[PDB]
C-alpha cells in the first residue's frame, strides 16, 4: 500500500513538529528502581538570572530559557540518590523536529567531560551536593537555531531510562554574535548593542537635498515575535540542518518577506489606493505585521521597500544576526545588470516622455547582515547587502543577496549571490539620447554622478544619520573606482551603449539648478543657473519640465512645462528664477509627496545638450505626542496623539497608529473624517514594561493624505 | 478613487503569447498631401519552405512546422512586393520585429532593422540584395545576442509625416533560436559532429542499471515534432520569464530546469517514487518527451509522474528544442540529498553487523543529470564549456530546488565558490562513505573509510552511435593523483565540508583485503555471490563475516532485508580463502521492487586486530526484452506494419498491461492496454505506421502493468526517400 522510494526518512522541516521519544528503551529485563531517576531540572532561566543576562537573552518576553550558541550556561538535575561517578552514567539530550537525527545535528546527545573543549557540546559536572548535579552545558557554535526539547537519558546495561516530554524545560538556542567562534560574531561591544540589540530604528527617506526620518519599532523581545520568526521558516519549509547557517536564513528568510500568491509575509503594492489592506505607509514598526501574519497564516496586505526591510530587520536581529537598513538616495532598482540608465530627448532638446519608462527611486531601502562567507574566498565576510525587494535577477523576479558589500565595492561580482543586480543598484549612468525623428539613436550625455550619490543608516546610539556611502563605492575619478568597474564588466555588468564621443562638451557652458524646499500647500521658487567660462557667446533654449511622481520615480503627470530663450556672454554667469504655485501642484500629488524635474538645454551654436535632473519631496508638518503622568514601569502614564489637519480640505477615515516596544503593543484609532485645519487627539492609557530610554511612534493615514509621522523620546524608571 | 501602477512604468514583458497592436498609420504634427504617393507593401516572402535556403542553411529543416525558424547571428533572406518600384533616392523603409504585450527598443524586444549597404558583425540590419519591379530582396542579419522566441515581423515605410505599417499577419511570425554554428554566439560549438549529436539529433540513449551490468534504453526527445517548440516557449510563459532574459542561455537553464519538478500546481512533472503511481503513468512506462509535454500543455497541468531520468529526458528536449546543445549523464553510485557533505554514513553494530536503524542515507545505484553548452561570461574564464544542471531537487543554499548551472570544470578543479549550486554537484560525485560503530553507551567510532565508492562512474551516449563515453574525467582528477587531493583541499575551504575527521582512521590495517562478487542473473533465477578473503600478511586470523541482502529502489532505499547469513572464517598466512552463497530465486521473488534491485553489504571483524572490513555493492536483474518487428516496403509516406511483442516472464498473471510504442518522425507515441497476460503466454500488438522522416530511425517500445514494469525494447529501421 505505498513504499517511500525517494529517501528513507521524511525531511525534517518543521521546529513546531514533534516525534514521541521513548522513556524506556529497554533491551530485555535479562532478567532498574535502583538505577539513576531524575526527580527535576533546574535551567536557571529568569530574567534575572546569570544564563539569561550572561546570553544577554533577558530582553525578550519569553519565560522559557534562551541561551546563545557557542557560549556555556547552567543546569542543575536532582536525581532520586547521590550520583556515583562509578557505577552512574546518564547525559543531556537535545532534540528537534520530528525525524532528529544525530548526524543531521537534530539529535544532539551531550556527553558528561571533564573539561569543556571549545567548539563542542559537553556538560562539566562543575557541583555536587546530595542528590544534585550543577552542570556547565557548552553548545556548539555552529549549532542549530531553533526551539529544543530536553530530555535526561540514563543509561543502564539493558537499556535508556530518560525524562518524558516536558513543555518547561524547551529550550531556545540563537546565533551568538559575542560567540568568537560564530560566524555571526562582531568583535565590537557598541556594534552589538545597535546591531543586535536596540529594538528600535530609524529608517531615512525623501530626497539627497532633504533628507527625512522617522521611527520604526524592530521589537524583536515583544511577546510571539521570537515564536513567528520560528514559524516564518517553518512556512518556508526550511530544513532544520540549514538554520544554524546564517547564509541559507537570510536567503531563505529574505525570500519569504515579499509574498508571491498565497505563500509570503507581506503582499507589495505601490498603487496609491491599497483596498482591502493596510497602506504601506501606515505600518509604524513590525510587531503588527508578524502578529497578524502568524494568526492569519496568510499574508498581510500591504507593504514597500521600507516596510519589507523593516520586517526582516526585525526578522534577523530576533535571531540574533546582527542586522540594519539602508537607504541608497537615487536607486537604480529593475536594472537587469545594465550599468546605463536611458533618458530619451526629443530633437528639439525637450525630454521625449513616450520613450523614457525607466525610473530612478528617490531612495530604496535594503538590508545588511554581518557574517563570515565561508563560501567565498577570503576577505568578502562582514556586511553582506540582502534586497527582499524583487527584481529580475538570472533566477526570476526575487529577492537579492546576500551579496557581500565587499565584493561590490571592488566589482567582483562574480561572487554569489545577485551581486551584479546590486552593484548596479549603486553604480548605473544616466544616458542621455537623443531619438531622431528618422528612427536614428544619438547619445548626447552621460551623468555618472546621479545614481547612488548617497547610502546612508542609523548611527551606533543617536538617531543621526551615518553616511556608508565609501563602503559600497570608491570616490569618483580614484583609479580603484575605474578597476571595480572594469571587473564588474568581466563578470556580466553590462554597458550595452559605447559612450566615446560623448561627455566631452567643448562648449565649456556649466548649467545647474535648486530647488527651495518648500512645505506642502506653500509656493517655492526654482532657480537655473549659467556659467559661460569661453570667449564665445551662445544662444541657449532651455525646457523645464516638472512632474508628480512616486517615490520610485514613476511620473504620474507633468503639471508645469516652460521653454527659456537665454543668451550667454563670453565669460559670464546667470540666474533665471522660476515660481511654482501651491494651486500647480495641489490636488495631483501622490503619497510621499515627491515632484520630478528635468532641465534640458540645446546650445544652439555647438548643438550640445545640457541636462540636469532633481527631486523634491514637501515637507508635511508631524503628529505632536504629549506625556502627562509618572513614568514608570508597571505605573500608568498617560499618552496624548494631537493630529492637525494641514490641507484647507476635509480627510476622510483618518487612521491614526501608536506603537512604542516595550510600552505599549501597537494601536489604532479611526477618525470619521476631519474638518480643514481642525485638530483631533486621541488619548491612551499606557503600562509601560521596560525601562530605561525608550519612544512613542505614531502615523497618520486617510483616503488621501498619508505618509505623515511623528515620535516622542520618554524615559521609563525601574521599581 | 484613482488607480495607478506605482511600481513601474510598464508592466512586466514576460509572455511570448501574448501582443500589442501596432497602429498600420501613425502620423505626428500637421501635414496637409496624398499617403498613396509613398510606398506601400503589396505582399511578403520568407522563402521558408522547409527544402528552401534558409532552414536548410540553418538547419531548422527538420521542425514539423510552417513557419519560418532561423538562428541569431545569422543572415536569412526575405522579399517584399511593393506597389512601385523602391526608389533610393526618395524611399524609405525598414523591417520590424517585435514580441511581447510591451515592446521596447532598449530591452531588445521591439527590433528596427535598419536598410544597410554592408552587414556589420554582431549588428542587425539588413542589406538590400535584389531590385526587381516592384519587389526588394533583403539579407536580413539578427544581433547574436538575440532573444529566443517567435517574433511578429513588420515593414513600415517612414514619411516626413509619420509611419505606415503593414497589418498583423500571423503568416509571416519568425521564430528565431540559439545559433550553435555562430561563433559570436554563447552557446557556440565549434565542430560539426558535435553540433549533429548534440542539437540535431533527436534520439537518445539513457544508461542505467548498475556500474558492473550498466543496462541501456532509448529515449525519443522528439524536438521536431508537432507542437514542441511551441510547447517550450509555453514552459517559459508559465513561468512568466522576462522576455529580455530568454537570450541568455545560463537564464534559460536556470528558469527553465526549475520548471521540470512541479512545486504544487506549478511545473512539468510531478516527481513520485512510491512504487504504486496511482492516478497517474509510472515512471518506467515514459518513452520519450513528446507525450509528457504534449499532455502538459493541453491539460495544463503538471503531468504525473516522473523521476531523474524522466527529468533530464524532458528538460533534454527542450534544450535541444531551443538550440542549446546538451546531453544526459548518468552518474554511478551518486550522493544525493547530500547538503555539501563529503561524507555518507554507515552505522555498524558492536559485532560489526550492519545497523539497518540508525543507517538512513543511501546511495542511488545511478542518478541522471543533464549537461548543457555555454559560455560563462558571469564567471572568470576558463569556466565556458558543459555545465551540470541536475533538475531532480535536494536542499541548496535556497531550498529544495534543483542544481546548476554549475561548470563542469569549475567542479573538477574544486572550484566550488562559482555558482550555482557547485558544491552539491561536486559531493554528488566526490563523497566517502564512513563505517560507524554506534556502541551500546552510546559512543561512535570511525573504523572505516571507503573513498572510492561513490561516482565510480560517469557516461554519456557516444557521438554518432549508441555506445557509451566514459567522461569521468570530466568531473574528477585519477584516484591517488596529486591534482585530486588539491581539488579536494580547495572544495573544502569554499563551503564543502567533513563533520566526521578521518585522520585517525590511519587504521589501515588492512594486511587482509575483502571483496565480493555477484554474478549477474536474470529475474527469476537463482544466483551467487562470492566473498574472497585474502591474508596479505604473515599471521593467522579468526574471522566473523556478515552478509546483508537487501531489497531497494535504485535510489537506495530498502524495503526488506530478504537474506542474512553470518561466516566464521579462519584463514592461513600469506593464504586466501573464498566463500560462495547461493541465492535462490525464492527468496526475493514476490518482493521485488520495479528496476528489480539488489544491495549487498559485506561486513567482517578481524578477532585479533579489531578491525572492520567492509564492502557494499548493488545488482539488478535482468530481464528479457520487448521484440519490435517491421514488414513493409520503408520509405517516408507509403505503410510499414509495426508488430510489438512481449512475452510473459513470470510464471503468474499480469494485470492491467501497457504497452508503449513510439518513434520520432515515424509514429505519434501509442498505448495499448492488455486486460491480463497469462504465465509464461505472448501478446502481440500491430501498427500500421507511415514515417515522415527518412534516413535512420528507431522503433521504442516499453511495458508496464500492475506489477511487472520498467521493461524496454527497441529497433533501428532504415526509412527511404521517395
Amino acid at each position: 500500500t505505498a513504499f517511500g522510494g525517494r529517501r528513507a526518512v521524511p525531511p525534517n522541516n518543521s521546529n513546531a513538529a514533534e516525534d514521541d521519544l521513548p522513556t524506556v528503551e529497554l533491551q530485555g529485563v535479562v532478567p532498574l528502581q535502583e538505577f539513576l531517576n531524575v526527580t527535576s531540572v533546574h535551567l536557571f532561566k529568569e530574567r534575572w538570572d546569570t544564563n539569561k543576562v550572561d546570553h544577554h537573552t533577558d530582553k525578550y518576553e519569553n519565560n522559557k530559557l534562551i541561551v546563545r550558541r557557542g557560549q556555556s550556561f547552567y543546569v542543575q538535575i536532582d536525581f532520586s540518590r547521590p550520583y556515583d561517578p562509578r557505577r552512574d552514567l546518564f547525559r543531556v539530550e537535545y532534540v528537534i523536529g520530528r525525524y532528529p537525527q544525530e548526524n543531521k545535528g537534530t539529535y544532539i546527545p551531550v556527553p558528561i567531560v571533564s573539561e569543556l573543549q571549545s567548539g563542542k557540546w559537553g556538560a562539566k559536572i562543575v557541583m555536587r551536593e546530595d542528590r544534585s548535579v550543577r552542570l556547565s552545558i557548552q553548545s556548539s557554535p555552529k549549532c542549530i537555531v531553533g526551539k529544543f526539547r530536553m530530555y535526561v537519558a540514563v543509561w543502564t546495561p539493558y537499556g535508556v531510562l530518560r525524562t518524558s516530554r516536558n513543555p518547561e524545560t524547551d529550550t531556545y538556542i540563537l546565533f551568538n554574535p559575542w560567540c568568537e567562534d560564530d560566524a555571526v560574531y562582531l568583535d565590537n561591544e557598541k556594534e552589538r548593542e545597535e546591531y543586535v540589540l536596540n529594538d528600535i530604528g530609524v529608517i531615512f527617506y525623501g530626497e539627497v537635498n532633504d533628507i527625512k526620518t522617522r521611527s520604526w519599532s524592530y521589537g524583536q523581545f515583544e511577546d510571539g515575535i521570537l515564536d513567528t520568526c520560528l514559524y516564518v521558516m517553518d512556512r518556508a519549509q526550511m530544513d532544520l540542518s540549514g538554520r544554524g547557517n546564517p547564509i541559507k536564513v537570510s536567503r531563505v528568510g529574505s525570500a519569504m518577506v515579499n509574498a508571491k500568491d498565497d505563500e509570503g509575509v507581506l503582499v507589495g503594492s505601490w498603487d496609491n489606493i491599497y483596498a482591502y489592506g493596510v497602506p504601506p505607509s501606515a505600518w509604524t514598526g513590525s510587531v503588527d505585521i508578524l502578529l497578524e501574519y502568524r494568526s492569519s497564516e496568510n499574508p498581510v496586505r500591504y507593504g514597500q521597500c521600507w516596510v519589507f526591510a523593516g520586517v526582516f530587520n526585525t526578522f534577523l536581529r530576533c535571531l540574533g544576526i546582527p542586522a540594519r537598513i539602508v537607504t541608497n538616495y537615487f536607486s537604480a532598482h529593475d536594472n537587469d545588470a545594465n550599468l546605463q540608465m536611458d533618458i530619451f530627448l526629443e530633437e528639439d532638446g525637450n525630454v521625449n516622455s513616450k520613450l523614457t519608462k525607466d525610473s530612478v527611486w528617490n531612495y530604496h531601502c535594503w538590508n545588511e547582515a554581518w557574517m563570515t562567507r565561508p563560501d567565498l574566498p577570503v576577505g568578502f565576510g562582514g556586511w553582506q547587502a540582502v534586497d527582499s525587494t524583487p527584481q529580475e535577477n538570472s533566477d526570476g523576479m526575487y529577492r537579492c543577496g546576500p551579496a557581500s558589500v565587499q565584493a561590490i565595492k571592488h566589482g567582483h561580482v562574480c561572487f554569489q549571490f545577485d551581486a551584479p543586480f546590486v552593484f548596479a543598484e549603486v553604480n548605473s549612468d544616466l544616458i542621455y539620447i537623443t531619438a531622431k525623428k528618422d528612427g536614428t539613436h544619438v547619445v548626447e550625455n552621460v551623468d555618472a554622478t546621479h545614481i547612488g550619490k548617497l547610502i546612508v543608516t542609523k548611527q551606533i546610539g543617536g538617531d543621526g544619520m551615518m553616511d556608508i556611502t565609501d563602503t559600497y563605492k570608491f570616490q569618483e575619478g580614484q583609479e580603484e573606482e575605474r578597476l571595480a568597474l572594469e571587473t564588474a564588466l568581466m563578470y556580466g555588468a553590462k554597458k550595452p551603449l559605447n559612450t566615446e564621443g560623448v561627455m566631452k562638451s567643448r562648449s565649456n557652458v556649466d548649467m545647474d539648478f535648486e530647488v527651495e524646499n518648500a512645505v506642502l500647500g506653500k509656493d517655492f521658487k526654482l532657480s537655473i543657473t549659467f556659467r559661460n567660462n569661453s570667449h564665445n557667446r551662445y544662444t541657449i533654449t532651455a525646457y523645464l519640465s516638472a512632474n508628480i511622481t512616486f517615490y520610485t520615480g514613476v511620473p504620474k503627470a507633468e503639471f508645469k512645462k516652460e521653454t527659456f530663450d537665454v543668451t550667454l556672454e563670453p565669460l559670464s554667469f546667470k540666474k533665471e528664477a522660476v515660481l511654482i504655485q501651491a494651486g500647480e501642484y495641489m490636488g495631483q500629488l501622490l503619497e510621499q509627496a515627491s515632484l520630478h524635474f528635468f532641465v534640458t538645454a540645446r546650445i544652439n551654436e555647438t548643438r550640445d545638450v545640457l541636462a540636469k535632473q532633481k527631486s523634491t519631496v514637501l515637507t508635511i508638518p508631524e503628529i505632536i505626542i504629549k506625556v502627562r503622568g509618572t513614568q514608570v514601569v508597571g505605573s500608568d502614564m498617560t499618552v496624548t496623539v494631537e493630529f492637525t489637519n494641514p490641507l484647507k480640505e476635509t480627510l476622510r477615515n483618518v487612521w491614526v497608529h501608536l506603537d512604542g516596544p516595550g510600552v505599549t503593543r501597537p494601536m489604532k484609532k479611526m477618525f470619521r473624517e476631519i474638518r480643514p485645519n481642525s485638530t483631533v487627539q486621541w488619548e491612551e492609557v499606557c503600562r509601560p514594561w521596560v525601562s530605561g530610554h525608550r519612544k512613542l511612534i505614531a502615523s497618520m493615514s486617510s483616503d488621501s493624505l498619508r505618509h505623515v509621522y511623528g515620535e516622542l523620546d520618554v524615559q521609563i524608571q525601574r521599581r
